């Protein structure tokens, strides 16, 4: 039990060694350009992947990209759904066990030709196997509760990305957010 | 003496009624019809008490096929959706006394950057009235201490009813690509 | 041009209506089953979802500590896994009656937990299951129902519990202004 | 130049990894977790960038059969949850900077009334860490202005590790449960 702190700690370090390893440059560059071409991006994100969704919003947001964060399924989501626009990009994050209403928004969303992007735990995936982008991360815990460490260090990278692209647009916000 | 409570609170909230429908301009209905439908994108904030009309109202035009936003929080979340509108949003709204600061600086930060405005409030020169595009009022009171939205509500349904009549087409694709979500990926 | 006249003509009816299925015996059990819980989860989706969170306001602002959750799945499935036979579940769910809140009151009742519903019929799915039941019209003039019924049911148990527990209502705008 | 950006971003976040690995002290974790166990009810504020971190944590707190009401803005919710305050609550904030008044204010509010309190922050000194009885400190630097929750985030992994080995019967419980009624549903 003394061991639990450098054992958590350690084991994350390995998360974010499997996401690094796995991060491809042309699969990077082509989500960030779906991102920014987007007229809006919609983020949806359930149980223990909600955290991840509501991250990736955020920052999403805070970078002048007006995205829509869903962290439940239901009626909102389908009417979500049907309402979609061909400029929307519809971003599911989804790892084992894969949460259905995630899966099935993704599966809506391609079948209506509204570019789809995974974040998920592996290449060949159900949202992996839907989506025109993909992104593998690692999400290993100690114990039963996984790791969203490697999910949120591909969002940071999507982040720093998007903002060397777009330097002008998300200092605005910034000067925004620095007045409240 | 409180087996008298159903009756006052009922026929209170029929008084509602009466006195909204009293103050319900045609004019005012279909200016901010004309609003929502042009709109690109609709924004609704309402706090505290008016969240759940916030919530009504959003999950109706939604059920309609008006592309909308709810927010029933303000802070950073607000700030940052502030930092991002678009001459082409509509920013709604809903503020009733006492008038939560954020819901008017969302209308205020709206009206700033020339988006049009709309406000679902309780009197026609109350601080959301005043800064506004467009107006709507309704009668609030309730029999304690607790408001009724019931008049607010009933706002809500008209417009709901209103631009379903201009746009039933619209509303119709969106009941039956939710009939074949359910069909296809079991939504 | 007659739009607004049937609108409100159609909510003035809907308030007539609940009125007259409103019992005083089941507003009374309903009250008492709010006020002997340690906790209340109000769940109500789609368009329930605005009534459930006027409900959630209401119980809150008189002291009576409250969740809401207007979407199922996850967070509803831990929710069941976590209730106590303290809490009071209350389910707001009429036509069509949404799957996942007539499920949060079939978890709650196989679990031994208090259950009320708000709904639109007597013998309607979640009337059938709830301990406490309470009825309203929601006739709309369109395709799109009328909340006006239900809101009124909900203002009806906040003024009953605001008369009941006076003191406990106003140290909770007390508090409120302190802060 | 930006062909770095996955090198310089994951570097980042494992060097946040170590800084907040060195800042973890054992008697403060273990304190921490048994405030979180032997409250009747857990209240999480984060708000902001710190939203994600509570979220995380509501949601990990909740699968191990922990009740835990989860807040990411403030205003009336947040005032009237301060108002129904109970001396059996626990009150968590995430905050870090820029230290968002309200995050700040709940934990004040309940520290007045004599509620515990518990930081998940940035600095060892910063403002909620001055007012609340337990403080976890994590490094949060970011390649950019965009910070990283990468190191709070395992302070919060450390946590739920800490409790399901703590409680592991009423966990397991809330596992199958919630696959039970994920299977039926």
């Amino acid at each position: 039990r003394q061991q639990l702190p450098v054992q958590v700690f350690t084991n994350d370090i390995e998360n974010l060694n499997q996401t690094l390893n796995q991060t491809q440059p042309e699969a990077i560059e082509a989500a960030v350009e779906a991102i920014c071409r987007a007229d809006h991006v919609i983020v949806v994100g359930m149980g223990f992947s909600a955290a991840v969704a509501v991250f990736l919003g955020h920052g999403l947001n805070s970078l002048g990209i007006r995205t829509t964060v869903l962290t439940e399924g239901g009626s909102t989501l389908t009417i979500t759904l049907a309402n979609l626009r061909p400029t929307d990009l519809m971003i599911g994050v989804s790892v084992w066990r894969y949460l259905r209403d995630t899966v099935a928004a993704l599966a809506g969303a391609a079948e209506r030709g509204v570019p789809t992007m995974a974040l998920t735990d592996s290449s060949v995936s159900p949202p992996a196997r839907i989506a025109d982008h993909v992104l593998v991360a690692a999400t290993r815990g100690v114990g039963h509760s996984l790791s969203p460490v490697g999910l949120i260090a591909v969002v940071n990278l999507l982040l720093a990305e998007i903002a060397v692209r777009e330097p002008e647009r998300a200092l605005a916000v910034l000067r925004e957010v620095d007045r409240l």
